[PDB]
Formats: C-alpha cells, structure tokens, sequence
C-alpha cells in the first residue's frame, strides 16, 4: 500500500546522457545510436541568445565546432542538422547502451519522469506533469538544458521532453524530441509568460478512483451526468474539459471499482460546487491532479519494465 | 528554480537487482560482487513465517534450494550465510555492474532513494525519509521485499535500507544492509505497531527556507523566539526538538535568504498555533518534513 509520486527507473536514460559544448556554451545531449540530440541554442553566445537568428548562426558552424563528450571521452561529430529547436549531431560511435526507444509528443495532464542532468552527468530524477498551460512545475538550475523527460513501457523508453527554458514564475518550458515546443514559447533570452493554468480533471478523477479502491468513498453520490454538461460546469471551476481519450483511459479504473466514469464525474461535480465540508480524501483536503489513471494503476498494481 | 521530491539516478542500483526464490517464496535480492543480499524470510514457507526459528530453517537448507535469477540468467549458489535478518548468498559469478558501494545505517530524519522492485525487476524510484519512529512512508506491494534504499555520493552508492514489511497503518519497516531492523520490529507475520511518530523539525524549517527561496513568504513574520521557547512549543505539537547542531546545519539556508534560524522558528511557531488557513506552501496544505537541509541546498543553491 501507500501512494507516492513515483518516477521510472532512470538507468536506461542515464546511459544516453552526454555533454555538448560550443565555445563556452555547454548543455546536455541525448545519445541514441549514432546521433546526439540537444537544444539548438548551444550554438549561441551569451549575447546571441537575446535575439538569435538560428539559421544565420548555424551557417557559420561546422562539424569540428562541436564538442560532444560522454564523461571525459570525446565523440567525434561527423554531421550536423537542425530540426525545429533541437540540434542533431551525427557521431562516429553508436551508443552501446542505446535502449529500445521512441519519440512521442504527450498531452497536457500526462506525466513523465525527468532526469535532471548537469554537464552530461545525471543528478536526479522526479515526476512531472505537463500542465494544461504547457508548463511543468520542475526543479532546474543553470546548465540543466538538454535534460529529458521520458516514460518506460516494457523495455521501451518513450522520450517526450527536452528542457529549454525557465519562466519568470519559476515554471519551466521545453520541446519534444523533434524540437517542437510545448506551448507558445520560443528559445530566446526573453521573459515569457504562460497562460492561466487549470486543474487536470482526468487526473483528479483518477485520484478519486484510487481513493475508492482503498475504501475511501464517502464522496460517491447517487447522481450522474452527461460528458457535455460536466465539461461546461468544470470550466466554471478552472477545470479542464474531458476528451473521449480521457474517458477511455479511465476505463480500467472504472471496471475495477464498478463506478461508471460519468457517475464519478457527477461525484466530482458535487465536490466542486459544495466543497469538501471539513473532510479529507486519501488523507488530504486538496484534490491531487498530477496522478494519471496509468499512474494510479501502475502504482496500485506494481507493473515493471 | 523550483523544488521537488527528487531521488538519485537509480542506474547503478538497477544493475544489482536480482530475483531470489526458495520453494514458492519469491522476493528481490541485491547482487554485489559475488554475493546476493536478500531478506532471510525467503527461506520460510507461508506457515513458517508465523513463528520462524530462522537458525533452524536455515541449517536445513541447501545451496540448490535457492534459485537466483539475474535477468534471463540463473546464478549458481555456492554458499549461504545469515547476518541478522539478511541472507547472504555466495554465487560463482561476480556482478560486472557492481558499483563502488558502502553499507551505512541512516539516522532518523535523513532521506534516501528507494528503488522499488518486483521479481528482480526495477519498477519505480522515489525519495523517503527515516521517520523518528523508524518507519518510512513508502509505496510497496506484495513482492517488494528485497528492494533497497540508497544515497549516492560522487560514484559511491551508500546502501542504507532493505524492505521487509508493511505495518497495519500502511507505513513500512525494514533493515540496514547488516540485517538490523530500523525500530522495534521483527520479521515475523504479525500485526506490529510503531512508536508515536513525531515531526522532523529541522526538515520543516529547511522546507520553509526552500519556500522563501522560491518566492513564498506569506508565513513570515517580524517576531523572533529563543531556541528553548521554540522547543517548548514544538514538543507540545509532537515536533522533535531542535538542537544547536540543527541550527548550525541550517546556516547556509539562513545566509542565502537573510532570515535567521530563530526568525524562521518564530514563523513555524505561528504556523503551528494558528494553522495555515486554506493557504498552501510550495503547493502543499501540510507542513512537509521529509526534506533535509542538504536536500534544499542541492536544489536551491544559487537561485
Ligand atoms: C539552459 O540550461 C540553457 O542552456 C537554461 C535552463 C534555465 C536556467 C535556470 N533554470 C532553468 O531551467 N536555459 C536558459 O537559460 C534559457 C536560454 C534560452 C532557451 C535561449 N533562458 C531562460 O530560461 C530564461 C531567460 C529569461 C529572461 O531573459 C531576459 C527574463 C526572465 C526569465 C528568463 N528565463
Ligand atoms: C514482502 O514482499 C514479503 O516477501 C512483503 C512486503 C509487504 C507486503 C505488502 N506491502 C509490503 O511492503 N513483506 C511481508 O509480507 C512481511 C513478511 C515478513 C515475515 C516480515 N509481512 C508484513 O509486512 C505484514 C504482516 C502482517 C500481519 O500478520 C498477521 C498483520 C497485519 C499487518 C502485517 N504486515
């Protein structure tokens, strides 16, 4: 028993982290097969990052201008190309520790493990959830760019995040492994503000299913609702609307408890309108929204990779 | 910026996790050099676990009674010994992934990373704290025994915990790598209660400093308190006493924020007496006590 924020075992990703340096600018890169992926602003000087023209700045660079190191061992760069905001550097060595992997673009509310790295050395791992405003409430210091977020199913690692930016509010923004930013942010040295955030409804519902599984079910009422009616009410409380995919991924938890998805939506709707009334759920008076239905099943069922 | 429950990278430990089976009892083992460490109750049947005379059950076991599997390869046990509640299985093959390691016993209030495993396969990693009553609030299911907790310094893994049991209240208990339990627990199949838990005061203060470093200051106040007057109120709320060593350890966080430790103590006193209302600190509605001063320093230095 017990419910904690659980990250994936990071060994498969640790063996792929390297350091990329251009001049004095250094950050982290991801070494898969014979290609190293990293943020493209590594080619920028400190003054360049204010208003960079990555097309013009990359024209002046050659393969021999890139320092890629696995620890202290240099990997000779034999080719370079740019894809959106990520740099792809071909190296002369195929990473023997390359795991079965895939590049995926996650949705808001989806969670992933972040392997915080500095100078190509992994330092920590923790769970993050993509907020509806396309930010993540992470923990990043100087030199953390290049750090990746990932999910692991069976023996396959699904990379979904590469770190780029810290907003003035202390939250963080990045791209997928194809260089496309999550949200409307750009890789420039400017103060960028994110939209107003909302609560991840599908994850709150998953957290309620988790409580029911553990015998905590006072909040179950005899009401039901339509998906459209619930979505309209939920937005009034700064809650995200549910998609068809959200209803589907809640299927297993619904079948395990015998509580239909729309019935639990009606239960959640009551909690939003009348409040919690001095009671708690799973020991907390706050509704938790950073546990996905998979996170609840994976933790309540001990799945392995 | 930002502050999160952060664990060490588990790669160095993943390369040491194996599966140990004896009869129909299966759990996790830790493979270091040519030795496999696992909880000794693996030699017990379901009926043996009720009242096990481990010295008796062990002498009746043979090397071939232990099935050790490392991935898809079976390791041959060429020797077996017992150190307290930890079984030591000597194998004929040395683990090539064995990192630089040490076995240490953690103190209450200290944190460590847990690599939860099932059937010898790593499943998840998270950070725990050794509660003053020598329990931990983890996430363990059936088959989690054998899972270890650890810290990493440079390239050295310091193993400090191996999981054994879950109390009726939902918290968990285990031993160090020498087989000695943390707390007054025994590896028998009985419902066991822990001592009254207290709050790790030095950790709460460090976490309040992390909140100030990240822009949370609503709980601060202009008042100050003496160390003894703070401890009087703290003990009243089942908080652990704050020593001068704790005050010294919080020094770096005090210098970075410019808030004296005894000033933060006055803030915590007000929080304990008045509560938090509906407000939150670092997204939490409760006072967090599982972050050590060094945990805060590592994440908020230079911010
Ligand atoms: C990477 O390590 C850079 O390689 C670094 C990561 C942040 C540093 C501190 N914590 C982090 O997560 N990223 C940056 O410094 C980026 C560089 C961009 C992508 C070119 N810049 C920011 O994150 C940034 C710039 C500014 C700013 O300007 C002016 C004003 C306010 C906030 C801000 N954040
Ligand atoms: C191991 O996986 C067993 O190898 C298991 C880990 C717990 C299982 C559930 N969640 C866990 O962390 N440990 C146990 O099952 C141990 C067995 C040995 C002999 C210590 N037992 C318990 O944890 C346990 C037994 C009892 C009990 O009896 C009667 C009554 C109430 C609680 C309880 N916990």
């Amino acid at each position: 028993s017990g419910f904690r924020k659980m990250a994936f075992p990071s060994g498969k990703v640790e063996g792929c982290m390297v350091q990329v340096t251009c001049g004095t600018t250094t950050l982290n890169g991801l070494w898969l097969d014979d290609v190293v992926y990293c943020p493209r602003h590594v080619i920028c000087t400190s003054e360049d990052m204010l208003n960079p023209n990555y097309e013009d700045l990359l024209i002046r660079k050659s393969n021999h201008n890139f320092l890629v190191q696995a620890g202290n061992v240099q990997l000779r760069v034999i080719g370079h190309s740019m894809q959106n905001c990520v740099l792809k550097l071909k190296v002369d060595t195929a990473n023997p520790k390359t795991p079965k992997y895939k590049f995926v673009r996650i949705q808001p509310g989806q969670t992933f493990s972040v392997l915080a790295c500095y100078n190509g050395s992994p330092s920590g791992v923790y769970q993050c959830a993509m907020r509806p405003n396309f930010t993540i409430k992470g923990s990043f210091l100087n030199g953390s760019c290049g750090s990746v977020g990932f999910n692991i199913d069976y023996d396959c690692v699904s990379f979904c995040y590469m770190h780029h930016m810290e907003l003035p509010t202390g939250v963080h923004a990045g791209t997928d492994l194809e260089g496309n930013f999550y949200g409307p942010f750009v890789d420039r040295q400017t103060a960028q503000a994110a939209g107003t955030d909302t609560t991840i409804t599908v994850n709150v519902l998953a957290w309620l299913y988790a409580a029911v599984i553990n015998g905590d079910r006072w909040f179950l009422n005899r009401f039901t609702t339509t998906l459209n009616d619930f979505n309209l009410v939920a937005m009034k409380y700064n809650y995200e609307p549910l998609t068809q995919d959200h209803v589907d991924i809640l299927g297993p938890l619904s079948a395990q408890t015998g509580i239909a998805v729309l019935d639990m939506c009606a239960s959640l709707k009551e909690l939003l309108q009348n409040g919690m009334n001095g009671r708690t759920i799973l020991g907390s008076a706050l509704l938790e929204d950073e546990f996905t239905p998979f996170d609840v099943v994976r933790q309540c069922s001990g799945v392995t990779f």
